[PDB]
């Protein structure tokens, strides 16, 4: 009855072993081109290693945006481990009402975010961060409906693009900058991707705000890898780093 | 007549004056190499906006792109018969600059605040350019470069959502009204557009409290993608060929 | 005069009709390109071919690449002062879309349909382009633009297979004795009955069986006239139907 | 009990055979690794699948990818104390290869070839295998090697497609009525009807209207099991061979 | 007037010859140009460089690059309504070419071996071309083409380098005065200068003493990194225009 | 029992010394990586070559990618627990680094001169490291780092002449009677002439007629024993220097 979750994502895939509530191990493969025996090998390697028995594992749950590794994974799970994986898919339930024209197009990963933060967070109207690869904002009802959202670039995808298609112009390590004045070009985009990011999610908090939700309070929730870069400031009540892994469970309890 | 040539990294962006206005104005890649290719190009984009090749007498190139550098200058010297003027490191230009490295800063950034310093002598600066990249520049009033930001532009965060993220298409630059994106395609319109209007909005007012500390300013927006926020009240003026102009100042601070 | 432009994915392919003829045809790359390298072509490919850019009244524009779109237009504009006719949404094509999406469908197929239906009036059709891609088009008999099928073409199949591991001619040989050899007799008997099948498979799902033209058209289209394949080599139809699309809104 | 590892431009495939019948296959993705990497892997995917490392007393290996050869190699003598059996240009074979330079047929076609006349002696064999590329081998019953046609593979050409404009891999609809439809339906009825050329002109201009029977290898064979396409479906006829290779040679 | 156009992999090189002297050379990024594009290029690189299109009689064609070559020749019938002669399988050149595979061997090449056979007519010849690839040729003074060896070239040698490290840049080629650099670009420009002038120097007398066993020779040297191992005394001649010279000769030979 | 990583631009390279011998060397690929990745290949590595994770207990890394640096870090304060000796930037090293910023002297490079210095001790030393740069250090019997020069490897040479226009060699001729043989000969006699004007120069300019002792290590240095170039041959130069940095420190 250990459940394993996976978010197979354009930066990583991400894995979360929960022990019925609380996840005891955490792990991260690249998201590349990979065989059913080079993923299979490495799930139960990575279990092993981390003081966790692979035949143990009674369930596995599939969360994908990346089309190309899901024929491997799904491969992996029937070979090394007896797991039919439940796959994050439309359309199973997920107990939401999606507001786009293609509900399709919502992919798997902010389907699981709302998922899981409209059970921690059961009757608000909720903006969901995650500053992942890309940045995302997503409106969600307290009748849980996914009215949409924005998407933005990450802060690595900030400035390595910079860097990417400009000559002369350097890559750099995003920390948190005092001065929004660099004296170097290396400070330039240090100052100009932090401090843009923090009135970036500053516009589209109000924005969204004001039309999504008619002037009504919110929940602000933030997720994903540079989500503790803002937690001085702003900007949103609640840092849940696993909100992905959380709603792949939740997800696949209903539909158990 | 005056030729003024911006090489970016997308665009080389030229424009002749005829003393003071502009006659003509024109675009090219920051692409095509050979001199000879340049130099068929130039003579035919003014031979056929009705301006003989052999009118033009001056040419001052400023560049950030090195690569296309020597034979965009390798170009003029064959085809019209000028050395242009290089806007670098060593020139007159009429203000201090404070950066640790005065060399590290471009060209179009240097040639953007000597036309803002000379249009309104008097006043604190903050230009933005909206181009490949959506830089923030602070000068004071004393014509002091005291530096700035670097964001990526409207059009390389829209390229790196399609690329980086498979399943996620290339989409246009558009006036995004709805912030709530119902599909893909408007999501990221809305993110690339609200985004980068509020990073216009903290950028401003920290620039305004940290090298100003509360004094009177002047917002000056340049760019490609600077006519997409007239209707904020996000900048003062809109100067178009800002740094078409600054090229012709600096040669004739330097001719 | 009016001058007739497809973008392509690998050729901005053009012409221009005296009329009713094509008097010069000229092509240029796909790529990127600003209003003034484009109208710099544009005005030099007429003049160097005994045209002058001044005799052109009228300018139309077939595209399937959107990021060639804006400064086409622009070029027009500023360099011959003609607002050019976009065959795009909405306009009068005067066919019946059976797509799910009809946006969907490009510009270039919609310009074949226009233009097969207009030389050969009370007939089924089939169209084959042999270009970037091989497409298959069923159009009825009552103007119905029904679908088909795309498959990779000539240019693109040879060259995939060089890319993760050659000139196109016509084979006489299945068997061959070099490595050469074996991908130009794939090529050529592998669409000469990719064709088959896509001929006869439509003919049925599309036409129960009637009375059909097939037409054909592009630059690896003459290759297949000796097996008795298609009825028709028609190589500037995508041209005729920019021209007509453009007739029908005057 | 003896390795088998076919070396090809997608995939590397092994098999561990007890003998004759085949009791675990496997997968790793062809790129730049080491000899370290490729040795964890191996003695991994064994234990891992209940065939323990130390049971392996033989290694035969075929590769079409030179540049993964030397580590995977390497990988034998270190991990599992085997130099392997290469099926490299001179070996037995047991084949007459008719080719111009003989050395131009890959590992890969020569493998299916001894499986395939092992396993059907005395006849003419169209082998196709539907793998990177699509390809049609034509032996006679004299067991010779007389060569054939390489098209590119399914995938090959569903990303040619996509890659070089601004899906995956049966269909029942000929008629598209999607960009996402008419592809398939150009993929599926294409390769569909390039084979059944491809077949009865080798059929004809190789073996001259006698006898033959088609095997079909590849991932993506399993696709054209309804229509009639093969006499035979083997999946490991790769391997099969390089392990009747290692056979003439040990 | 003959025009003599060669098709490398970097550039597309030209250069008009009245008669025996070279009148005028241009240049032209080697990309998949079409039929239409090349014949613009040609007829206006020589317009706006005083020279009628039309004073043009014949056309020359020396091509390492297949996929340029379909539409340079139709640039010549469709635009200039001259059929070009095409150095390649089958022409005169009056060599013997001792490759396994004499089709495998380079139309420049067997240009540059025509033209130093031309000017030295009875000497055993190493040709070293300095271009984008350096390439060493020994040929004999009975005009047989041997063989010899290809060196990545001084741009591919410093690209290399940056391109496939992380953590080093791309660096200028410069004529340096120490092996022992202390600093990042000095150190890949101490190896770039003199790891080649040591493998020319190995490159030259391993074929002297294999090729010609130790007989009288004569180093000709050609391309754009040439001069810069002028001083060495390294060859005996720096031809600048070896190609264009040896497709004219290839031309005559032929017409 | 030690382990000393050397990530180079190719592959990581790591030994595992027992006192003041390797017991074990292997190699991964220089790629994106995580922690777990990496940490999973270390602790499988050791224990497929009879050596347990456990009995380690300190780990040494020297490092010219710092994009492997982080998460490599990670992967032994997790997998590990031994928190790494990094040879970075103001370690002790034992010797004068006379470049202008010794910062900007690779770490590769420090820990190559370090086991130079240790080996032979009073001597003037030329190391010469064939590797993905073919790199050239001039070091004082003073142990004075003086400088050195760098070209492109053996590797990225024939590599930058096929992907702007082979498989590494000792050829016996100059003389390439094919393409093949022509970038084989070129690339063989070219470092081989490179080393000779490389030598010969420091030898005049660094020590300046004095007696001098040149050393070779990496994987393209075996092919050059026979033309009298350097004394000796270390492979594992690297790997001591890295050992022996970690001794003078921590």
């Amino acid at each position: 009855s250990l459940i394993l979750c996976i978010d197979v994502g354009n930066s990583h895939i991400y894995g979360g072993v929960f022990d019925g509530d609380e996840i005891k191990l955490r792990f991260r493969h690249t998201s590349k081109v990979s065989t059913s025996d080079e993923l299979g090998i490495f799930l139960k390697s990575v279990l092993r290693e981390n003081n966790c028995s692979p035949e143990t594992i009674r369930k596995i749950a599939i969360c994908s945006v990346v089309p190309q590794v899901d024929y491997s994974l799904r491969s992996a799970c029937v070979k090394y481990f007896s797991i039919d994986p439940f796959l994050l898919q439309a359309g199973v339930k997920t107990g939401l009402n999606i507001k786009y024209r293609n509900p399709v197009e919502v992919g798997a990963d902010r389907i699981a975010n709302a998922i899981a933060a409209t059970h921690s967070f059961p009757n608000q109207n909720i903006i969901v961060i995650d500053f992942g690869t890309a940045t995302t904002f997503c409106a969600i009802s307290h009748k849980k409906a996914y009215l949409g959202g924005a998407i933005l670039p990450g802060l690595r995808l900030s400035a390595d693009a910079l860097s990417k298609n400009t000559a002369k112009l350097p890559s750099v390590e995003i920390i948190k900058t005092e001065s929004v004045v660099g004296r170097s070009t290396i400070e330039s985009i240090q100052s100009g991707v932090y401090y843009g990011v923090l009135g970036a999610c500053k516009e589209l908090i109000q924005r969204i705000h004001h039309e999504a939700f008619n002037g009504d309070q919110i929940l602000i929730l933030a997720t994903g890898g540079f989500a503790s870069l803002f937690d001085k400031q702003g900007l949103y009540d609640h840092l849940v780093p696993d909100l992905v892994l959380q709603g792949i469970r939740l997800a696949a309890m209903m539909n158990t």
